[PDB]
């Protein structure tokens, strides 16, 4: 196994997956780290598994289409794997907790979000379908744009978005367009 996290990219205690080399700390990992489970399989290995099952389920999708789904355990897992591809961008610290907004000529958003409520959110099933989750995900970049305005800053919300939506169009296979 390797030697550090792969979310976080630290050393530190972790739980070694059973059907690949990566390894995690206990909460970088989502769902956390099981207490149980003797082999214990990373949710890389189980959307991999996924896909093994179904090869047909990496043909093209529609975005309209996969929002729409209802959140069953698989679009479940998907939307946890979305959120650890974000998680392991290190500039995920900036949207990791709750932000607050003091800046002059600038209000702060309506609607605040943040990576780690999102996690609670999945965490305690409270999106149903897909759209839900993504539309989280998308606010919380489109607050920081706004919010920021000309500061370069708001390039951090531009690079993070498009690690998440490169990943969503991975993960749910949707279809490649110009
Ligand atoms: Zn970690
Ligand atoms: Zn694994
Ligand atoms: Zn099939």
């Amino acid at each position: 196994n390797s030697n550090i996290c792969e979310v976080c990219n630290k050393w530190g205690r972790l739980f070694c997956c059973d059907t690949c080399p990566r390894s995690f700390h206990e909460h970088c990992h989502i769902p956390s780290v099981e207490a149980n489970k003797n082999p214990w399989s990373c949710i890389f290995c189980r959307i991999k598994t996924i896909q093994e099952r179904c090869p047909e389920s990496q043909s093209g999708h529609q975005e309209s289409e996969v929002l729409m789904r209802q959140m069953l355990p698989e679009e479940q897992l998907k939307c946890e794997f979305l959120l650890l591809k974000v998680y392991c961008d290190s500039k995920s610290c900036f949207f990791a907790s709750e932000p607050y907004y003091n800046r002059e000529g600038s209000q702060g958003p309506q609607k605040p979000m943040w990576l780690n409520k999102v996690k609670t959110s999945l965490n305690e099933q409270m999106y149903t379908r897909v759209e839900g989750f993504v539309q989280d995900m998308r606010l919380i970049f489109h607050n920081h744009k706004e919010f920021y305005r000309e500061d370069k800053f708001t390039r951090l919300g531009i690079q993070v978005q498009d690690i998440f939506e490169k990943n969503f169009r991975n993960i749910f296979a949707i279809q490649e367009t110009s």
